[PDB]
């Protein structure tokens, strides 16, 4: 057992990427009602690791990959974000108010009986809502307060002890009444629920026939031959654009027998002009069509994009559909806000070249990774996060969570006004999501594994059954009254709730629950409650640890 | 610039972060003669930065992302791995073996004369070759010699020092000997002789024909109505069986007018069987035709694999196309080796079930990732690479690197084996490749800036010159031998020399310049020399700084 604990702690990347692994397992298991979440698996196995040791917590790598989470669901949630604003934001913010009241009316209640300390109490409020940065406010506090050296050594030893009693707890209990007694007590599913809610928002299309170009060999016998390709394509309705005869885009050559027409458009016209023109496809060898994505730059006359047709060009949208002509139109621009709206042009590379060059500039494909957009991405959310003020006395910050929340949403939302350049894929914005916060977990309960059973032997019982309480009773409180009263979104109100107690374990596990379909809407549902809930707590433990005296 | 400093070193986050961003940049830049590498920029914002102030270097932060690049090289390399082997193994170690004597004997020429110690000594072999292990070795043996304390510190103390003023040429120099000079010298271009190497050798398959399922709407008036399904899967000549009328795969409902029949086939079959039958085409609103990637457990029988077509299932090869029915026999499992060949099925729903049930189980989309997976072997790897041994009392240990690419090329070999589980996006990886060594890179050249500047001014001019030479002959003369006697393939010797050299940032930059065709070759050329020298240079340290005594 001590070979093992020497092992462990000289192999620290062994120790914190195994507790990963059957993290990851103990959170794919499952009974029935639901699955324990993969946060809460590697919760699990890294405060039973850490119970061999003793192991050291790196602030330069929980930091960095919490970071990583956070502005990952923010950037992700970038377009979306202001919307899901303007649709319930009033609601969310008195959702959060709500609950952060509850919470603080509840904890006074049980401080007010019982057995009671300030420097207890400070570790109830930081363990049981899950905030680390109430440790260091009511710390801070606790020292300016006039006590005698004592005192305050004995508050200073006693916050940080209930705060990871509280802990594991305030992370896998709230989690669990959030993600699946919550939503069967509103009788819904999380899944089914949240992708609703997304699509009554405009971030869910529906599938679209993808216009694409055909190649048809002009086999002997055909009404085309004989026939110039101009005259083709005039005959050829709307949707459908000869996009060339044999691989040249000259609407003059006379289509001859023997040669391949390439015709772009939608699957059932081409479907009806080759039963009425009786036209036989063919796999066609040829690169030198190709679709391209453009974004439109403001004043580009649009002349051309109706001569997109006569000029062998299929213009749709950046979704795929052929558009229709007037929709040319929509691409207005007119005020300001200036969202960009994007084209798809399919044909020979010549002219879709030509009609691109006239019209704006090539989108960048999202599969590309921006690393210097990422990594100012993180720079900055690290500065930001740094920021702060004094309130009262009492130090407040950012901190990493919403400074990097803001700084995914701002650096998507420019990223998507301007979208000439790359991005971050969405698939590397997931495993961030799900990496990051769990190696946080990880090594945030291999160091405070050990003390959590410290904390149980000494002041164990009545400690975390009270934490417990506060941790859940104002979630059902502030649930009744917002649903059964103010009737929110079942959803939104998981978020605001989500948010208003700093639960980013939360965050994670709905998230992967719900899917990268309404994901969006869940995470902006929930960063402002999560700014204004870190504001409000890192207030309210200092506030409760000056009362208590 | 003090202040400048204080936020620094208090913000590490931001300083490492922004030292990617800038150094990406400065890697994109380029004036004409091929571009610097984003390693090559981020070292020399790392350097440049750490000019500031004093920068603590995590060794659990550089090295989990060490560990993630280099567990990716191994990891993508698995399954080409073994051919590529086959091929060069025989003339890559050769040309390690080469290099190593010939770096000795140079080494060696060069102490001989010139003020030398054995202390700069071996600090110019750890730096010029790239080889931070070579530190602790020869510190230990030195350590163990019988001199004087004061001699002994003198020589500690020396190392360090000439390690980091030789690190930066022995990282940026070699590159770009290897990487631009060395390719021109031998006449060729790097990306197309590396994707030609690589067709080569069957990793880079040619595009095939997407075998898929159309939809037509049977019009009043055709052929095919009054007719039964079966009779027309029948009629339907090799590559094209219908999938079935409307949406059900009962062969014995009769055609009638209105219908929808779906064919799975190639598209050049299905477009000469359109113009036969005069097929109208429908997009075709129905999810129950699916195609489904399936892996042959042996033992398969293959009359379920013949009775495929009868059934309204159409079998492809992996790829996409429909593959020919006596290849049904190349599916046939024989001795051992077992790299169990998929097969794809396509068309309704029922039927392609029922015959994969019989013929394998589902192969698993790599656009999941497996975390557990990526977790264990990031763990597995730091296990190998703690393991070591002693040679005449010289301490000698795998390290990160050679465990990590080994950890990576049997995970990979073993997911290739057993396809059903998941694995991780090769997205995924090119990402861990590119920023893993690259933060490994900007950590480092912080630690070693001031110390780089310090050094040039204390026996920094002809130390630096000697560390040049000895980085860069072995090199020449080496590759002298191969390509103009020997005679291998220039990737090849390219990627022996990388290997050899130690020089992780070689790989990640030749990868890059190379594309994701070729890198599993270079990646596999290089791995073996990787391990040779490594072992050989950290014992080429401890030996030199011995016979200089």
């Amino acid at each position: 057992m001590n070979a093992i604990g020497n092992f462990l702690v000289g192999t620290p990347v062994f120790t914190i990427f195994i507790c990963l692994a059957l993290g990851y397992l103990l959170g794919k298991l499952k009974i029935g009602s639901f699955t324990l979440g993969a946060t809460v698996g590697v919760l699990i196995v890294a405060l039973l690791i850490g119970q061999l040791g003793v192991f050291p917590r790196d602030t330069l790598l929980g930091d960095i990959f919490f970071d990583f989470f956070m502005f990952a669901i923010g950037y992700r949630v970038g377009p979306s974000f202001i919307s899901s604003m303007k649709k319930f934001g009033a609601k969310i913010v008195y959702a959060t108010l709500i609950f952060l009241v509850s919470a603080f009316i509840v904890a006074y209640a049980c401080f007010k009986m019982f057995h009671i300390g300030p420097g207890i109490a400070a570790g109830i409020i930081a363990g049981g809502l899950t905030q680390s940065a109430v440790i260091g406010s009511s710390l801070e506090t606790i020292s300016k307060l006039p006590i005698s050296d004592h005192l305050k050594t004995l508050y200073s030893n006693q916050i940080p002890i209930v705060y990871t009693l509280t802990y594991v707890f305030g992370t896998i209990g709230v989690l669990i009444f959030l993600r699946d007694i919550m939503p069967k007590l509103m009788h819904i599913d999380l899944k089914k629920q949240a992708v609703k809610t997304a699509k009554e928002l405009d971030m869910i299309p529906v599938p679209v026939i993808v216009a694409s170009t055909h190649f048809y060999t002009i086999n002997d016998g055909s009404s085309l031959i004989g026939q110039t390709l101009g005259t083709v394509n005039t005959k050829f309705a709307k949707g459908l654009v000869a996009a060339g005869l044999n691989d040249s885009a000259d609407m003059a050559s006379v289509i001859n027998a023997g040669d391949v027409l390439a015709i772009s458009g939608g699957i059932d016209e081409i479907g009806r002009a080759v039963q009425e023109f009786n036209l036989l496809e063919v796999t066609g060898k040829t690169k030198a069509y190709v679709s391209k994505q453009v974004v439109l730059k403001k004043n580009f006359s649009a002349d051309v994009l109706k001569n997109a047709q006569d000029k062998g060009v299929l213009v749709a949208t950046l979704a795929g559909d052929v558009m229709d002509p007037a929709q040319f139109s929509t691409l207005h621009h007119h005020h300001h806000h200036k969202p960009a709206e994007s084209v798809t042009l399919v044909g020979q590379k010549d002219a879709v070249s030509e009609v691109q060059s006239q019209l704006g500039r090539l989108r960048a494909a999202e599969n590309i990774i921006n690393y210097s957009w990422f990594a100012l991405g993180i720079a900055l959310s690290a500065a930001l996060g740094i920021v702060g003020t004094k309130v009262s006395g009492v130090p407040i910050a950012l901190g990493g969570g919403t400074a990097s929340l803001i700084v995914g949403l701002v650096q998507s939302i420019y990223r998507d006004k301007h979208a000439h350049m790359d991005t971050i894929p969405d698939s590397l914005l997931e495993f961030f999501q799900s990496i990051g916060l769990n190696l946080f977990i990880a090594t945030v309960g291999l160091s405070a594994a050990k003390t959590f059973i410290s904390a149980i032997q000494s002041m164990g019982i009545s400690v975390l059954l009270i934490g417990a309480v506060i941790s859940i009773l104002p979630h059902i409180i502030t649930f009744v009254i917002c649903y059964y009263l103010m009737k929110m979104e079942p959803i939104s109100i998981i978020g605001a709730q989500t948010g208003a107690d700093t639960l980013s374990a939360a965050l994670n596990d709905v998230s992967e629950r719900v899917g990268s379909d309404a994901s969006p809407f869940f995470a902006a549902a929930v960063a402002p409650a999560y700014a204004i809930g870190n504001i409000f707590l890192t207030l309210m433990g200092p506030i409760f640890i000056v009362l208590l005296s």
